[PDB]
């Protein structure tokens, strides 16, 4: 899934910008060194050349360009170190631009995959709330009211086999029950 | 994320199954029920 690749891949992220800050305080610390290294030896081609001095006051030219062999064999090394130290310099802010740029691309890689799959999930989160809605199955009760109806109808077809058979000569004793009614309607009149 | 793009778009597919079945007579219902709306606005109208 890509939830886990994108969460791991920002895992990584956080071990790759440990490792360049120990890139980088490593270059620090070879710079200093070579900073150390340089500004000594620049003194002692001057402590030979005071000893130069000495032979200055009295005789001894060798030890003068004695002392000047030294010198000549430090000025060279200070060269070569100041060449050394600018490499480190244009490398360390290599580093150093890279190690800002890289944090750049951790920072805005990490959140906007988030960012993108909390509103992805938001998405089917509310594309299942609509579904749901015209899913609701209430509407299957038709069944239990179509049941009831059916009966409904056997009762009908009750009444009907109960009117039809209700026919009977009986209907002929009504009409002599309501005879004897008009005979207490003309009592009634007579009591009128 | 190309991953969860793929489910977005099978959630699209679904929106348009979803869609498409939605169509019903049930809409010229709506019209009533639009009608009868208009009762009220009427009615409204005569508070007014």
């Amino acid at each position: 899934d890509p939830e886990k690749v994108l969460e791991q891949a920002v895992i990584d992220m956080q071990e790759d910008l440990v490792q360049l800050r120990q890139a980088v305080a490593r270059t620090i610390a070879e710079e200093k060194r070579t900073e150390q290294r340089l500004n000594q030896d620049t003194q002692e081609a001057k402590k030979w050349e005071d000893r130069a001095k000495l032979a200055l006051t009295n005789g001894e030219e060798n030890l003068a360009r004695e002392a000047l062999a030294r010198k000549k064999s430090l000025t060279d090394t200070a060269a070569a170190y100041q060449t050394q130290l600018a490499q480190q310099r244009t490398m360390s802010e290599n580093l150093r631009r890279n190690l800002a740029a890289l944090e750049a691309k951790i920072s805005e890689a990490k959140t906007k995959k988030n960012m993108l799959q909390a509103r992805a999930k938001a998405a089917k989160a509310n594309a299942e709330l609509q579904q749901t809605l015209g899913g609701l199955g209430t509407s299957s009760a038709t069944s239990a009211f179509e049941r009831m109806e059916n009966k409904v109808l056997d009762m009908e077809a009750t009444s009907q086999a109960a009117g039809e058979l209700a026919g009977f000569g009986i209907e002929n004793q009504f009409a002599q029950l309501e005879a004897s009614s008009g005979v207490e309607d003309e009592l009634a009149a007579l009591k009128a």
